[PDB]
């Protein structure tokens, strides 16, 4: 009863990565996505940011930030991110790239998803085998990011501890929308 989870943003950051941890933590088969173009972050932000690519080694962002400006870098969260990631996963994957299967695809942008059940569909397999795409809204910021870590690991929690997600998927969105007042789009897609 350990499945396959994945949680998606758009750069490979901080809200599928905070969310990436808690789930982790508590066991969970879990692994973290984006499906920008390349990486994004603030730095002297609202007019020009830092960019990297799919690859770059969390620990070599880290080191960047150092130089250009420490001192930001430590305020805005930033470095603490970094660190904290340096530890999960080498560097940021881009999801579209991944070649690696799930069954919860839990997404946190109401774009993202759209972009993931895209590059879904953009294909098929002679494995057929299902896969739930749920997107869970999650502001793109150091703090709500947390929030929705939670929220959405409350969410896996609850799905996991099932034996037929398929059969009664679909009756659990419907309770958990009533205890978070979220909305919890959801869509079938086939490996």
């Amino acid at each position: 009863s350990k499945l396959a989870v994945a949680v998606v943003c758009s750069s490979n950051m901080n809200r599928s990565m905070e969310a990436h941890n808690f789930l982790a933590k508590k066991g969970f088969n879990v692994r973290s996505y984006g499906t920008g173009e390349r990486v994004k972050l603030p730095g002297m932000a609202f007019d020009k940011p830092n960019v990297y690519e799919f690859g770059t080694k969390y620990e070599d962002i880290y080191r960047d930030l150092e130089s250009k400006d420490k001192e930001f870098y430590t305020q805005n969260g930033l470095l603490h991110m970094l660190d904290r990631n340096r530890r999960i996963k080498k560097c940021p994957e881009r999801f579209q790239d991944t070649k690696e299967q799930f069954d919860i695809i839990v997404t946190v942008e109401e774009r993202v998803y759209d972009l993931v059940v895209m590059h879904m569909e953009s294909m098929e397999s002679v494995d057929n085998r299902p896969v739930h795409v749920l997107n869970v809204d999650v502001v793109d910021n150091a703090e709500d990011a947390l929030m929705g870590a939670f929220v959405i690991t409350d969410m896996i929690n609850m799905m996991a501890k099932s034996t037929d997600l398929d059969n009664d998927i679909d009756e659990l969105i419907q309770e958990f929308e009533e205890r978070r007042k979220r909305v919890i789009l959801h869509s079938v897609l086939f490996y």
